[PDB]
């Protein structure tokens, strides 16, 4: 150290996922967020597409057809399926194919006594007796194998009994779209579905072979990072784990294997890209992504990795989730958003308000991934540019109390991420054309101490008017992966030029800091188009980052000054073809052909045949050896 | 990227932690292991330590007391205590302070069926009932509060029960020690308990005040990695959270957030260090260690951090835990011991063979971190030097079948290490003064899989002879924790010169690979003293990781290099005081006075006197501003 030298520049080659508002992959996403400031093309062909997720028509040879088999032409998709569509994805009551928010199982105590009147006796089978037998209890033989039992003193069952969930409301994929139906998905936890079919709608997006990816860097080159905050929690993964033996059944041989962390990283190595290359699982709570992205930053710019494919994965709709956000008050309850609208009848489409008046952040479910590729690869390759990423801030709160509670380590990284893009756009670029994705998690406390650190932030680096957008307001929040969803909308705004707004809330809340910040209920398009983008982010445990974005335009000034303009115009030939394979994905995608790659037991490794030298190491299936990098970091501590 | 400049080394200022081997600072869980092949002094040095931790002898006024109060030297401690401070350390039967083994508590579905013979009747309180009541159960009115229920229809009724798990042991704290009694612990998950006591450990082993580290750096330049693999999974972490309402009671406000696999890292910023800096938690199954350890080598070279402290906190010995790997078929078992001992009474102390016949690992708990400084800021400071870390390698498997089978990439890792060495190092160092900390996990897959690429590496480097142990063998498998507990052997190694057998092994098995490698089940004293450790670490999800580790000779060599005798000579002098002071805490330690640091709700920082400004930030309570810094990664891609 001391300062790092000339560096690769991470540009951002693809991206894709699902959330609430649909896939992510060609803005759709997006789209939807803004669905009523697009052109109608644009619209029409989002809704389109969701219409065929959601399975409200069906895709026949190109063109759509209704539940009558009557042809559909995407105009009359949107008059007849607008309405159903927008109903059913977005922020929203929760619906049955997670849980009933009034009906969630559990079990009470019952204590059973007998007194001088009744005995309390039945029969039963004796392996379903406890072992060893209450001392207490009698038991005498019965016919058909079973036994005659008597209870004589108090004593403890368990019930089934069902009860209400105060909070009814979660960010969920759209009502129909199902990510288990579209690959061989038996006993995955659904974040592990979801990343799997995240995953595969990134790659595509790039438009270019994964093959040929591959064929172009070394074996070690790849890296992925991605991962859980709350571990896979559903019946299938730890969920099964902690609760088969209270269920009165043996855990599984896949619970806890499934389960870890760091499986839907694992998942994408070992099933989606074949990668030796480089892993891990970073989290950093409700930042985790920003965390998973800060590594991918610093692989590439160090030289350790050319290719880093960046998310995460979070399933987080389930009871047990549910009520331990809400025993922290960390939710928006029913009774909350009551108080708020001032009536019992509750939009729950409107319960995440960030910088409004407010109650609680809302739960969501997401996977995200990017596909990350130094500038000198993306240009040999033709890579399209959606963006680049230069830094990621990350620091903690110092003491605390309450270890949920906000702290102070947010203004740090906002102030070093904005700091650190005037270094590269200068002053003038960040003052007028640049937007912050804030973390706008929709609670009092955030809304205050965010609005606080950006204010403050601004006026030291003499912003005015620093547009601000809430991704949550639209998706929830979806834990390791909102800064995910943040950093895809930002990709939206580069495209488009539009701002979303905060459209759940009517006004600002009074206590907001906005002498600096533009904060809309309305989306907006900016006379001079926005070239930067700081995306905020923090939870729980002193965890705050912020990272920066950098748009096409800027990215491609960047790669024409340091590669020149016939090395330029090359990729921007190459670019052309990569475009027309991405066009046509996204074009199959719409139709419903995802083709998601989920290669279990394929393509294994024959692990006798690497080879293994003092210069190198050959690995079966990959054309270009694994070749020790010279060190250079100690040479002046030898010889 | 291309290739790093010269850099910062990362050098190990301090050590410390606790697994079954006890206090991992100044050697003692080292000298555990090897305490036979000790010298009397540091044998009864280290025995009256445990002796204290365990609660066999009050230390009073630096002398040891019997329960008779009879005075007793460290000779009548090691003749009076030692057979029962073996019995009560390293892998043993599981003890009840965790479990009973032969009866851990689940529930049975009892089916409850009234026939034409007998009523099945009971009095209740009406709150304790079903919700909704079960339609076909009948209610009526009854005395003081309660109603009369009887059932007509079969229906499920949950009943406790005890069952026995098939595996019995687990590398256990020493008995007696109990970390949650060291300080205000109420509410915290025992991963939690001793992530704060290790921590504490570590910092005060570095013989430098906390204060005086934190005062010479820049606040964003300090750095704290660590975490778990499981979660928090007992009743005060996730293990609430999951079971709370199976159990008949509500989730906790402190089950969710204190169950976070980042928490352990969370609790070190906010109650121990109090940092503003770098933080992050990584996992990598069982090889996370390693994988905290990469991050931290390059926050170190890259020169965002000056200080970081590298670890894991892993405490899964609970039945839920120990249920979960068994159904994989991946603990030793007693019917799997029978096997290789050829009778019915196990010893437990032997259930982890690595490289022997064997059938499975254990599970262990542990908390270990190092504290890393770059080598100008070690030299400034005059801290001691425990060894360095120059590199750690990440490879995952390729296309998998299974997602828990081993797989390719640790020929990967293993191969990068030995060449990144032989960089460093020379051949000759690399051939005949370096030794292997095995994965060793005690598995028949293992031995032969690890065993077959240590051999080929070894043929592919000419390495003869190469010295390999394996630390499992004495403290189990701690997951997370796994190669922190390896690295921090490695350190006793390098002090001692003493290389730990394989104790519970009377043979290598007949089909690990052995032509280049000297495994051996006593201790070894080389004649040439071992200058580098390779770390070799894996897990399930295609993870796998090797470290490299230079002795403290090798570290000082280097650091007189590049920084010349006059400055290395003022370094010596400032190091004779901070040896004092680190001499000083571990008498301390040794007699149960370890003052653990936990501040919560102090010293928190007023976050409107934050003063930041285009320039820097000036945080409350540390000296230094934090500078923004230069970059010069991407001048020429600008102007
Ligand atoms: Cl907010
Ligand atoms: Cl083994």
């Amino acid at each position: 150290a001391y300062f790092q030298s000339m560096s690769r520049l991470p540009v951002i080659v693809g991206f894709g996922g699902y959330n609430a508002a649909g896939r992510s992959s060609f803005h759709h996403g997006f789209r939807r967020m803004v669905i009523e400031s697009m052109d109608p093309q644009a619209r029409q062909e989002t809704l389109a597409g969701l219409a065929v997720m959601m399975k409200l028509v069906k895709a026949e040879g190109g063109r759509y057809l209704a539940e009558d088999g009557t042809p559909l032409s995407p105009e009359d998709i949107e008059r007849r399926y607008a309405e159903r569509i927008f109903a059913s994805t977005l922020v929203r009551r929760i619906e049955p194919q997670y849980l009933d928010p009034d009906a969630v199982h559990w079990h009470k105590v019952l204590e059973l006594s007998p007194a001088e009147g009744q005995a309390l006796t039945f029969k039963a089978s004796p392996k379903q007796l406890p072992e060893p037998l209450p001392a207490n209890w009698s038991i005498a033989p019965a016919e058909d194998g079973e036994v005659l039992v008597s209870i004589h003193e108090r004593c403890e069952f368990k019930v089934d009994s069902y009860r209400a969930l105060t909070v009814k409301s979660a960010g969920q994929l759209p009502t129909g779209f199902e990510p288990g139906e579209l690959y061989n998905s038996r006993f995955h936890p659904r974040g592990l579905q979801m990343s799997v079919v995240a995953a595969t709608d990134a790659i595509r997006s790039t438009g270019i072979d994964w093959k040929t990816i591959v064929d172009n860097v070394q074996p070690d080159e790849i890296a992925v990072f991605s991962g859980s905050i709350m571990s896979q929690l559903d019946d299938n993964g730890f969920g099964g784990l902690m609760q088969s033996r209270l269920k009165g059944h043996r855990v599984s041989a896949k619970q806890l294997p499934l389960g870890f962390n760091s499986m839907p990283t694992d998942f994408i190595n070992a099933y989606v890209l074949g990668s030796v290359g480089m892993t891990g699982s970073i989290t950093g709570a409700c930042a985790t992504f920003l965390y998973n992205l800060q590594k991918g930053i610093d692989v590439i710019t160090s030289g350790q990795a050319r290719v880093v494919i960046v998310g995460n994965s979070e399933a987080p709709i389930l009871p047990e989730c549910i009520e331990g956000y809400s025993a922290m008050g960390a939710l928006a309850t029913e009774e909350g958003l009551r108080l708020i609208e001032g009536r019992d009848d509750v939009d729950f489409r409107r319960a995440s308000r960030p910088f409004g008046e407010n109650c609680g952040f809302t739960l969501a479910e997401s996977s995200q991934y990017v596909v990350l590729m130094d500038d000198e690869l993306a240009l040999r390759l033709g890579a399209d540019i959606h963006g680049a990423v230069t830094d990621v801030f990350i620091n903690a709160d110092g003491f605390k109390k309450s270890i949920s509670a906000p702290g102070p380590g947010n203004y740090l990284t906002v102030a070093k991420a904005v700091a650190s893009a005037v270094q590269i756009v200068g002053l003038d670029t960040v003052r007028h054309a640049s937007f912050v994705h804030a973390h706008g998690s929709s609670t009092p406390a955030n809304r205050v101490t965010e609005s606080e650190i950006l204010d403050r932030v601004a006026s030291a680096f003499g912003i005015d008017g620093w547009p601000v957008t809430a991704v949550k307001a639209y998706v929830g929040h979806s834990l390791a992966t909102a800064s995910a969803d943040q950093l895809i909308s930002a990709l939206g705004t580069f495209k488009y030029g539009i701002l979303p707004g905060i459209k759940t809330i009517d006004k600002v809340a009074d206590d907001v800091h906005q002498q600096r910040l533009s904060i809309s209920n309305r989306d907006m398009r900016q006379d001079k188009p926005l070239e930067v983008c700081f995306i905020n982010s923090k939870g729980f445990g002193g965890n705050n980052a912020s990272g920066v974005v950098l748009s096409p335009r800027i990215a491609e000034k960047m790669l024409r000054k340091r590669h020149g303009q016939a090395a330029f115009a090359a990729y921007v030939e190459k670019r052309e073809q990569t475009r027309a394979a991405a066009r046509a994905y996204d074009q199959r995608a719409l139709q419903g052909d995802l083709e998601i790659i989920y290669n279990f037991g394929q393509d294994l490794i024959d692990e006798h045949a690497i080879e293994v030298s003092a210069e190198q190491v050959t690995v079966p299936g990959f054309s270009q050896p694994l070749v020790y990098k010279k060190d250079a970091r100690f040479s002046d501590m030898l010889d």
